[PDB]
């Protein structure tokens, strides 16, 4: 059957506003979270947030500009970067019955809804919410704001997932090239960032809280000590190409994905059952004959999800477990700019031979024992990588990818 | 290729809380708009709504429903009654890696988003947004918040695309079955009715609002005196399956999803372009060996869409119309709910032989001539359905259903 490719990549990211800032800061073992007034003033128990660093005031034009929220406009500068990465030019990708964009939220934009229902309930009512909430708030915001700008012609829709949003939306973008239908299809995701939405994660318990004063090591996948994750925002897309026609393009071809897992859990509402991601991964490696040289974890900084996560890698790999890290002790957790954003974090890995550093693991969890997660950045000439996600509602994606 | 059937259909609409109640009022002509005291008091202009008749406590057990918005309730009864209508035990659909769920939302819930703002600003803080705002709120919350009481293992996730997300849904379901990775997928969506997405709705001008003394005569597809759409909530579900599976078990086939169109318009942000819409038809009728008998159009009662879609029609079929009706001007709009709700009331006219209604249209607009418009209920023996959603942000989908 056909096979999809990765030919370009555009990210906007707590830890770099283009591939450049953001290999540096993988190299680095940087860490793209801050202190937040906006998180403190409101109310919430968490104060740290992975925000992008970016002023995106006219990066856009006004007649696109106007319908956004803020995960299209990461998203769209994302697409941006992704199709000039790739190459492509306006007379290939548009008006093309064969190119498609497949981009989504988990959240959509509570801040714009709740900007309408609040203007709504002011003395000037229809008056002070104006014309351009409905584009900003539906759950379709940043496909729909993406795909005409653009000129897409092929699909068009969002996928959400929660964590696994943007992973599901590149798997997605794989299965539109295996069946035939498009030649490429732009995929991703953007996530806001603001209180109203956080102080929802705040509310369920799920936001580090104890390391406000520290904002660099609230996020701490793995170590004894972590208190949940730190919510971020941003963006990302990929340009997802069946292989002959790159190939004919002269394209520069980052990896194949050659493999695509997708299941759920059937279990609880907000923790994961370990078994369903067995399988996810499971699905992912089928057929894949090469050994996972890196797996970039979902590993949120959560007491629970960190190690169900790590004894599912355990039983999938059994005495061969690759080389991991959780970038998210660097980036925080984008929500539904996740699964993309950490794709690319994996493809510049595989790509420029390094894995990322697992950073803040001051004592490591004793159900982390004996695998190797690496804590300082280690060149290594990477074949196969690994990425998983896996999003509250016991939804699981998993994307493995490899060079050609 | 894999051959998708649908095997069992589950509805809570504006027009009747199951499939027999839905029947009758497609045959009748019936509206379900009613007047609205809340829309009203909100301080909209639109006062009119298709809402869902029918007092849910109780219906849904409380650890079940604790995490769910009210478009998460309707897919949920929706889901519960297309499985009793597909035969399905439990020990058939659950824990199964090969039963899936594509489920979405238009919205999400715009409610709970600002219920979890207003809560966080009052006195009590996180403890009065309460731990279950995230599933309610956020854009895959149809998907989970069925995914895990059904116990499904399979595909889990959501689409959205505006008034197409529940068409787009169907369809990849039917691509799930195509790749060969599900046997089933249950597939639909649901959207809450609220003032909270409403208003944003009315101040953008699209919400009919020159017919509040007369709810039932708010929604009037291609009448000359058409003002906007009337907002309604609801749910949907089928059972999409794959043919040898349902055939084997002894299932109840009401038809095959023989076309599945979805394209983008790529233009102008606000209006369809009408070019993606017909090519959104051609592809979901290639290669479909017999005429479209009866086309469920998407017809929401604005001035500029309606009319649109009839052009689009034109090109698409030239002299040889289908039998056409806009099954909206019964139901209102229910948007994320909109796709399998529609795909629903074609079966049922498949399922059962007639042609439902174009009710309201007083004077046919001038650009309407030369088509198969019908108005009156009648009985006819149909063959092949086609159902279009066009979403605003030029996305659209397509559905072609035929015997077999
Ligand atoms: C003017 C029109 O016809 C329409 S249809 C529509 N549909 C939806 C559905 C679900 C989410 C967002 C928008 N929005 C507008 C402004």
């Amino acid at each position: 059957m056909k096979r999809a490719v990765i030919t370009g990549l555009g990210i906007v990211s707590s830890i770099g506003n283009n591939q450049q800032e953001v290999l540096a800061s993988l190299r680095e073992g940087r860490s793209g979270i801050t202190f937040s007034q906006e998180l403190k003033d409101s109310g919430m128990r968490s104060h740290v947030w992975g925000n992008v660093k970016l002023d995106t005031t006219g990066l856009i034009d006004r007649k696109v500009v106007r319908f956004m929220s803020d995960a299209s406009i990461y998203a769209f500068l994302s697409m941006e970067q992704a199709i000039a990465d790739a190459g492509l030019s306006p007379e290939a990708y548009q008006n093309n019955p064969r190119v498609g964009l497949i981009a989504g939220s988990g959240g959509g934009s509570p801040r714009f809804q709740v900007f309408g229902a609040d203007a709504m309930r002011g003395p000037r009512g229809l008056k002070a919410v104006g014309p351009y909430v409905v584009t900003k708030a539906m759950a379709s915001g940043v496909s729909a704001c993406l795909a005409t700008p653009f000129k897409i012609h092929g699909v068009n829709y969002s996928i959400s997932s929660a964590c696994a949003t943007s992973a599901h939306c590149i798997g997605n973008a794989v299965e539109q090239i295996q069946l035939g239908k498009q030649d490429i299809v732009f995929a991703g995701g953007g996530e806001e960032l603001c209180w109203e939405m956080a102080c929802e994660f705040d509310a369920m318990g799920a936001l580090s809280t104890k390391y406000n004063d520290t904002p660099e090591k609230a996020s701490r996948t793995y170590d004894a000590h972590r208190d949940g994750f730190v919510i971020a925002g941003g963006g990302g897309m990929v340009v997802v190409e069946e292989l002959e026609h790159a190939l004919a393009r002269g394209a520069h071809i980052y990896a194949e994905i050659v493999g695509y897992g997708a299941t759920s859990d059937g279990a609880d509402m907000v923790a994961p059952s370990g078994e369903g991601a067995v399988r996810c991964m499971k699905m992912a490696m089928h057929g894949v004959d090469t050994p996972i040289d890196y797996l970039n974890s979902h590993g949120t900084s959560t007491p629970v999800g960190d190690v169900k996560e790590l004894a599912a890698i355990r039983e999938v790999f059994g005495d061969k477990s690759p080389a991991i890290s959780a970038t998210k002790a660097m980036t925080g957790h984008s929500l539904g700019a996740a699964g993309v954003q950490e794709a690319i974090y994996s493809l510049l890995m595989l790509e420029h031979g390094f894995i990322a550093p697992s950073i803040n693991i001051e004592e490591l969890d004793e159900q982390a024992a004996g695998l190797n997660i690496v804590t300082e950045t280690t060149d290594r000439e990477l074949t196969t990588v690994m990425s998983n996600s896996f999003g509250f509602g016991g939804t699981n994606a998993t994307l493995v990818m490899r060079k050609l």
